[PDB]
DNA sequence: GCATGATCC
DNA sequence: GATCATGCA
């Protein structure tokens, strides 16, 4: 049976009640300068939809939607605050975000839509965004009837949701979580994305320029060394190429076909001299398609800014992730790609690019949580943890360290980080798993805290049934009792790590709210454009820089107190690239 | 979809 | 192990 609703002409008081469920729906994925296609508002009073064309223009419903006092419950709260921000208007007082709540109560769901999230307490009254909008070449906004009810049950969802997802929450111990870290995070987040990051466009095309001549010298070489053309692009092609035509041996096969990953390329080119040129053609390639004409494709071409959109609902660990474009794999490690850095300039003139990154702040957190006695030491002594790693798992001095071994100490510790397998490990250093297991075996000798930690949690997450991490972040691991071992092994290294990645994803979080809270006291005109890894990104005038300097570092280090310090790192200057 | 590679090192 | 975007099929 249908819902009842008022389809209003104009805005009326009851209408701006001081609590709401509120539904200010973008239908376009990228909600930048976008359509607001609908109004509704449910509340004590009763089930309204106000088009967008009369409630935007109307003097109280915009004091309403901006008076913090005037209590709002959302869905993806963030959407609507942006679409709302490049019409002009403020968005304030929203209380509660179901996708939020949704998203923290259980990451692994993937909630993206209100219908989502109500499925969680049994409640159906409502259909999922694809059922109403449809996808792809269909994807359309229905007609005003269709339009509204769909609108009006969302909000009604909302607003009986509240409560439940609320009350669990709290049961949890995330109620905090989600009301003081996740939602005002979520303002920031549309601040940052509204302000964007202006792009040197003239400088990237010009080493787009650069990379097509290249490309084409490359090309040319690569074809005369097959003694024929192809499409280099076309694995499958390149296979019979390498594999067949000149005879290569495969050393590694895919679901597909033959494997050409530079991981395989490297141990070919001994062989032939097409290797290396494929290698640099792959390399350019990279640059030229995904970098270069990829953020060409996205900049807003009035202002010559990208505003990029940071997904809070989505990873199991906690950490943000960034699309169209995607900031967070700017290309840094190889020279020639870093160059692509200095197209990210400050949006006015006179400003510079300031970036923070924490040091190590995943192994600090995990002294802290396993109480590691040398860990910690080795942190509270602001060691370089890859040498010191090295002197203990190979029983040397510090100069005894070779370069070579504290590459596998720090491959060692990235597998601690971010949770790798033996085998992972081993594919790593190029050595044997039973020569990988090894090193970890004398890395426990040596950290005997980390590894009482990793026993500990495992266990734990098989009693519990799930993991946290520092602020109550949780992650749910029904495979931990799978008794197929890929997939419990799997399960048991999530348990392990996202305790770690989880607590310094919440951190990083909290400092961004309490640098936001630093620099408008301080009456800063700073302000934060991106969030990458384990550091913050900002612009700012020149004249601020030496407060910066000081200030920046001192909110990120102070964000929480651990057993062992927190360490900041930072550089500015004319762009991205020299903020090193 | 599959394979690849950029950032985490 | 994580993320997202690319060209090819
Ligand atoms: O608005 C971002 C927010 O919406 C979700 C669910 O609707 O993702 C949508 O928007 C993203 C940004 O364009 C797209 O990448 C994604 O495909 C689309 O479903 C949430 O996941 C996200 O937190
Ligand atoms: O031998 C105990 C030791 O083995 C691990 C392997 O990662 O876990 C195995 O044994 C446990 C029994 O104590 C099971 O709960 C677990 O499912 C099985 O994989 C370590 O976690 C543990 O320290």
């Amino acid at each position: 049976a249908k819902m009842a609703f008022t389809l209003a002409d104009r805005v009326t008081e009851e209408m701006l009640a001081d609590k709401a469920a509120l539904v200010v729906e973008v239908v376009e994925e990228n909600y930048h300068d976008a359509p607001i296609v609908g109004i509704a508002v449910v509340n004590e009073h009763g089930r309204f939809f106000l088009r967008p064309e009369t409630a935007l223009a109307d003097p109280q419903f915009v004091a309403w939607l901006g008076d913090e006092t005037k209590k709002k419950s959302m869905f993806d709260s963030k959407r609507a605050a942006v679409a709302l921000k490049w019409k002009g208007i403020e968005l304030c007082g929203v209380s509660f975000d179901l996708l939020l709540a949704a998203y923290l109560l259980d990451p692994a769901q993937g909630v993206d839509d209100v219908a989502a999230a109500a499925k969680m307490k049994q409640y159906e009254a409502v259909r999922p965004d694809e059922a109403v909008y449809g996808k792809g070449a269909k994807r359309a906004v229905p007609d005003e009837p269709v339009l509204a009810e769909h609108l009006v049950r969302k909000a009604a969802a909302i607003w009986e949701l509240e409560r439940p997802f609320l009350d669990e929450l709290r049961r949890n111990e995330q109620d905090r979580l989600l009301v003081e870290l996740e939602q005002p995070l979520s303002s920031i987040l549309a601040e940052m994305e509204f302000a964007g990051v202006k792009v040197d466009t003239k400088r990237l095309e010009q080493m787009g320029k650069e990379l097509a001549e290249q490309l084409g010298t490359v090309e040319q070489r690569i074809y005369e060394l097959a003694g024929q053309e192809f499409n280099i692009n076309s694995p499958k092609q390149l296979g019979v190429i390498l594999f067949e035509k000149l005879q290569l041996p495969v050393l590694k096969k895919t679901k597909t076909g033959y494997s050409t990953s530079a991981d395989v390329l490297e141990k070919l080119a001994p062989y032939h001299e097409i290797v290396e040129n494929i290698l640099h053609y792959r390399q350019l390639g990279k640059l030229q398609s995904t970098y270069i004409e990829g953020l060409l494709k996205v900049v807003r071409p009035d202002t010559k800014k990208v505003h990029t959109i940071f997904n809070q609902a989505l990873t199991q660990t906690g950490r943000l992730s960034s699309t169209e474009p995607n900031l967070q794999n700017i290309p840094i490690r190889l020279e020639e790609g870093r160059k692509i850095r200095q197209a990210f300039v400050p949006s006015e003139s006179d400003w510079l690019i300031f970036a923070a990154d924490y040091s190590q702040i995943e192994l600090r957190v995990l002294a802290h949580i396993a109480e590691d006695d040398n860990l910690m030491e080795a942190f509270r002594r602001d060691l370089d943890i890859h040498t010191k790693t090295a002197m203990d798992i190979f029983q040397v001095s510090e100069d005894e360290v070779t370069p070579n071994m504290r590459r596998q100490a720090k491959a060692v510790n990235f597998g601690i980080v971010y949770g790798i397998s033996d085998y992972g490990l081993a594919q790593n250093l190029n050595i044997s798993r039973k020569e990988a297991a090894e090193f970890i075996e004398r890395y426990f000798e040596s950290f005997p805290g980390v590894k009482r930690y990793m026993e500990n949690i495992v266990q734990e997450a098989k009693q519990k049934g799930y993991v946290t991490t520092l602020l109550h972040r949780r992650r749910y691991l029904p495979d931990i009792t799978s008794r197929n071992f890929n997939v419990r092994s799997f399960a048991e290294r999530m348990a392990m790590n996202t305790p770690i990645q989880g607590s310094a994803a919440d951190i990083i979080k909290k400092a961004m709210i309490d640098l936001n809270a630093r620099l408008k006291e301080e009456r800063l005109q700073a302000h934060l454009l991106l969030q990458v890894h384990d550091e913050l990104i900002l612009e700012a005038p020149k004249e601020e820089m030496e407060r910066l300097c000081r200030l920046v570092p001192e909110v990120m280090e102070q964000a929480v107190t651990l057993r062992v310090p927190l360490k900041v790192d930072y550089h500015y200057g004319s762009t991205w690239y020299d903020a090193k």
